[PDB]
C-alpha cells in the first residue's frame, strides 16, 4: 500500500458490467498498491431512495456480495456502510457552510441527473446537496486518490475546493484529494445508451446466468441499416465493439472484426457470438466467488462489519482533528 | 414537567433586553410548568458566522452566563451544547431528503434573512437549509411545545411537515410539535429602530452596569417633533414608551405618564428617569446573579456539560428509533 483510495457505490441493486470495466476492476488491482476503502454510499443512496428504505437495506449486502465475487479481498479492502458512520453527516454539515447555492446550482452532472429525473425546482435537498456529501465522504476517510469517471469530475473539484477553503479558514489537517482518471470511457447499455443500469434495463449484471448474459448479448441493439450480414457495417455507435474494446484482451484480434465488419462477411451474429464469450471468460471466476461467498454469508457480514469498524475509526480520528481545527466548544 | 419544551440561542454576542422581553422571561416561567431544554446552537450560529469560529466558541459559555443572570435554574432547565451532540446532524442529513430546495427557497424568514444579508445568490448551502437543522432540533430531543414568535413560525410549520412526512414514510416515531404562540412585538433599539441589536449600536445587554443602562436610557430616541418639556410630545414610535409597556410592573403610573406626555411639560427627563427606576428593578437580580456566576465559573460549565449529557442521550433514543424506523442496515 502507499495511497488512501476512497471508491463507492449507492447501493440500489446489484453491479454489472459497466461497474466493472468501470472501477471494479480497477480497484481490484490499486487493492494491493494502496489502502483501499470502498463505501456502501448508503444515505446518499437514500436522496433517491428515501421512499423505497427497504431497497437501500437489502442492497448494501448484495453489493458487498458483487465486491467480493468481483474479487476484492477482505484481508485488503475496507468495506464501510456509510449510515454507519454518522461521522460523515457531522462533517457535511460543516462543509455545507463552505459553499454557495449558486455554486451547487451550477454542478453540470447533478443539473443533468435532476433533468432526468423531472424533479423541477421541486429537488429534494439531499440530492441537490449530494455532491458535498461525498466531499465529506473523502476528507472523513482521508483519501489521497480517487478514481473518478469524466463524469464525476465535477464534483472530485468541488471536493478539493471545499477542503481548500476548510484549511486556509480553520487549520490545514483535511487533504486535498487527486483524482485517477480511467480509460474506457462510461460502458454503454445494451440498449446502445450512454449509460448501463438496472434502472433502464439495459445491464448485464455480475448474476446473470451463462443463459442470460447469452441472450443479454443477442438482444444488443447493433446497426439499424445493416439488415443482412453481407452488408457492409460500421462500428461507430455498435454496442458490441465498445464492448469488446473493454472486456477483450486480444486488440489485434478486435481491430480485426472492425475491418471485416466494415467490409462485409463478418455478420453481426458472429461478433455477437464472440463477444458472448468475451463475456464468460471475464465472468467465469466472479460466479465460482459468488458461490463461495453465497455460501458463508457469515463472511459476507463479516466483510460489512468489520470494515465499518475500521473505517468509523479511521472517520471518528478525522473529525477530531475537525472539531478541534474549528474550534468547537471542548476542544 | 409534563410536554418537553424546545428553545434556544446561537451563540453570537451578549443577550440584551430585547431577548429577556421576547424570550428569557418566558421561559423561566416554562421551567416551572414543564421540562425545558435550551439549545446553545452552535452549528446553526455557523451557518453564517463559519469564518468567526471563536466568536461562536467564545459566546457558548456567555450566553449560558446569561441564562442563569436571567434566572433559568440549573436544577430545572437542560441546557445543551450542539456541537457537543452528532445525533442532531446525522438526523438534518436525513432530513433534507424530506424537503425540497423549491419549498426551501419559500421560506419567508430566511427569504428576508438573506435580503436584510445581501447575499444574493451567494448564500452558503448551510444556511439556506438551516430551518431542517433546527427540525432536527426539535424532533430529536422529542419536544412537543416550541415558544414561537411568528417569525419562527415558518421553521416550525416545516418542522411540522417534515415530521409528519417521516412518520408516513418510514414509521410513526416521531412526535409533531405544536406552537406556543408569540411573547407580544418584539423590543425595539435604543434610537427606535425595529430591532434591538449589539450589531446596530442600540442595545442594553443584561450585563451592562446599573450605571450604563442609565447613560443608554438617556440617550435614547424619543420624539422628533417634542423638542422642550413644555412641548406635547407622541407616546407611538416612542420608544421610551414602548420600553415602559413591556417592563414596567405598575400599568397605572405608565398610563399617568402618557396622559401627562401628551399633555405637554412632562420632558423627556422626567419619563426617562422613571424608565431607569423601572429598568434597574427588572435588571438589579439579574446582575447580582451573573456577577455571582462570575466567581463561580465551574457552576456555569457545570450546567452546560450535565444539560448536554442529558440532551445527548435524549438525541441518542430518538436517533434509536429513527434508525430502526428508517429500516437502516443493522437495525
Ligand atoms: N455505465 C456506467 N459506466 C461506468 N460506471 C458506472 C456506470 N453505471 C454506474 N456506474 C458506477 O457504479 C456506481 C454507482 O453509481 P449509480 O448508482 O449512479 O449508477 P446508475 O447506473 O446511474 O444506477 P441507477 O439509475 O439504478 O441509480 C458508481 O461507482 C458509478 O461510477
Ligand atoms: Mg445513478
Amino acid at each position: 500500500a502507499r495511497p488512501r483510495v476512497l471508491t463507492g457505490d449507492r447501493p440500489t441493486g446489484a453491479l454489472h458490467l459497466g461497474h466493472l470495466a468501470g472501477s471494479l476492476q480497477n480497484r481490484v488491482r490499486l487493492q494491493d498498491e494502496a489502502e483501499l476503502f470502498v463505501l456502501l454510499a448508503d444515505v446518499q443512496a437514500l436522496t433517491d431512495h428515501f421512499d423505497r428504505p427497504e431497497q437501500v437495506r437489502e442492497n448494501v449486502l448484495a453489493v458487498a456480495l458483487d465486491y467480493l465475487a468481483a474479487g476484492l479481498d477482505p484481508q485488503k479492502t475496507t468495506c464501510v456502510v456509510q449510515s454507519a458512520v454518522p461521522e460523515l453527516a457531522e462533517l457535511t454539515v460543516y462543509f455545507l457552510n463552505l459553499v454557495t447555492v449558486s455554486h451547487l446550482r451550477q454542478n453540470p452532472t447533478v443539473k443533468a441527473e435532476i433533468a432526468q429525473k423531472g424533479y423541477g425546482e421541486r429537488v429534494p435537498a439531499g440530492f441537490f446537496v449530494y455532491p458535498v456529501s461525498q466531499a465529506a465522504d473523502i476528507a472523513a476517510f482521508g483519501a489521497t486518490l480517487v478514481p473518478v469517471g469524466d463524469d464525476q469530475l465535477p464534483m472530485l473539484e468541488q471536493t478539493r475546493e471545499i477542503v481548500r477553503r476548510f484549511n486556509a479558514l480553520y487549520a490545514p489537517v483535511l487533504a486535498e484529494p487527486q483524482a485517477q482518471l480511467s480509460r474506457v470511457p462510461r460502458l454503454p447499455g445494451l440498449d446502445g445508451q450512454a449509460k448501463m443500469s438496472k434502472s433502464l434495463g439495459n445491464a448485464i449484471a455480475l448474476g446473470d446466468s451463462a443463459d442470460e448474459v447469452a441472450r443479454k448479448v443477442m438482444g444488443m441493439y447493433t446497426d439499424p441499416g445493416h439488415l443482412r450480414a453481407s452488408d457492409p457495417g460500421r462500428v461507430e455507435g455498435n454496442p458490441v465493439f465498445t464492448f469488446l474494446d473493454a472486456f477483450d484482451p486480444d486488440p489485434a484480434r478486435v481491430q480485426a472484426l472492425k475491418d471485416q465488419y466494415r467490409a462485409g462477411g463478418l455478420g453481426d451474429v458472429k461478433v455477437k457470438k464472440h463477444l458472448i464469450d468475451v463475456l464468460n471468460g471475464v465472468l467465469a471466476p466472479i460466479r465460482t466467488r459468488r458461490a463461495e461467498y453465497e455460501r458463508d454469508p457469515d463472511a459476507v457480514l463479516r466483510f460489512v462489519t468489520e470494515g465499518t469498524a475500521r473505517g468509523r475509526e479511521v472517520a471518528a480520528q478525522t473529525l477530531g482533528q475537525v472539531r478541534r481545527a474549528m474550534r468547537l466548544f471542548g476542544h
